[PDB]
């Protein structure tokens, strides 16, 4: 097994999914996430992706192996990235022009790649993830993202038809749910539910990079969105409220109108948490607009 030859050497998260961990095999650092005996669903879900439908793509999370045992040990083990999730690098770092765009096209590149189909023996299904934001997706040494964490994923397939849901009952975070899940309107036998559900995620992630890159000197400190309005670790109810009720969405400073950049990305933003979920922009869209600036 490859989980034999690993040895664990810090731990870099920690929580009720599990924990993730630097650890070294074969003299290369991996990534080791431990899962929760709670979470196997997650950890099937991931495996399936990684190791049937060999999903890799540059702004993918890298998968290396998966191993259980059973009393029962469930491990993900994948690259590492020693910058950590874009939530811990923008709490320290600011951006300019060239590194934000970077940021979210690369973001944008990997939600495309998941949501396309491709077809042939090496392709795909289209696939939707359904808990994106910013500690599941990690800064890799070349200042591009990845995507990480397909433990909720949902697939589908034109030659089929068939809309693949899995059995797993985790439900995505809260703070990032979009309104129909939240008063649970979202048509769940449509595959192209899921894929709304990410642009308002992604939404939501573009607003907490944009925030972060400097114009004119100044720049806003890291926040996570509805910071101002919900409480650490909100409810259901708590966002209900401020989504739906409210129909609150992130603040764009005023500041932002008067850089290029940060203009587009206010647009693109707002397009992203249409109310409507046939509004909102597809990623591919997301990722041509990104590449045109
Ligand atoms: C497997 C592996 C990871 C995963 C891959 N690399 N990595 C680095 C970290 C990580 C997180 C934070 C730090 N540091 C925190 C303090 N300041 C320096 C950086 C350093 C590394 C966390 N998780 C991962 C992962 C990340 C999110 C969701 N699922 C995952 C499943
Ligand atoms: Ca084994
Ligand atoms: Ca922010």
């Amino acid at each position: 097994t490859v989980a034999r030859d690993i040895t664990l050497l810090e731990c870099v998260g920690k929580g009720r999914y599990g924990e993730v961990w630097r650890g070294s095999w074969q003299g290369e650092n991996v990534a080791v996430k431990i899962f929760s005996s709670r979470d196997e669903k997650s950890w099937f879900r991931e495996t399936e992706l990684y190791n049937t439908v060999m999903l890799r793509h540059e702004n993918i999370l890298g998968f290396i192996a998966s191993d259980m045992t059973s009393s029962t040990q469930l491990w993900l083990i994948t690259h590492y990235h020693e910058m950590g999730s874009l939530y811990d690098y923008l709490q320290l770092t600011t951006l300019d022009t060239v590194s934000c765009l970077r940021i979210v096209l690369s973001i944008a590149s990997g939600l495309a790649h998941l949501h396309i189909e491709i077809f042939g023996t090496q392709g795909k299904p289209a696939i939707a993830h359904r808990d994106l934001k910013s500690k599941n997706i990690l800064v890799k040494k070349n200042g591009q993202c990845c995507i990480a964490d397909l433990g909720l994923a949902v697939m589908h397939s034109q030659s089929t038809n068939q809309l693949d849901v899995g059995n797993n009952p985790r439900v995505g975070t809260k703070r990032y749910m979009a309104p129909e899940v939240l008063d649970e309107t979202i048509q769940v036998d449509c595959f192209d539910s899921y894929k709304r559900v990410d642009i308002w995620a992604f939404g939501l992630v573009l607003w907490e990079v944009a925030r972060r890159m400097v114009s004119n000197g100044i720049v806003e400190d890291y926040k996570p969105p509805f910071y101002d309005v919900v409480p650490n670790d909100p409810s259901f109810e708590d966002m209900r409220k401020v989504v739906c009720v409210d129909q609150q969405r992130p603040n764009i400073p005023n500041r932002w109108f008067s850089d290029p950049t940060l203009t587009s990305l206010a647009k693109l933003m707002k397009e992203c948490w249409y109310q409507n979920p046939s509004a909102r922009l597809t990623a591919l869209r997301i990722k041509k607009t990104l590449t045109k600036i």
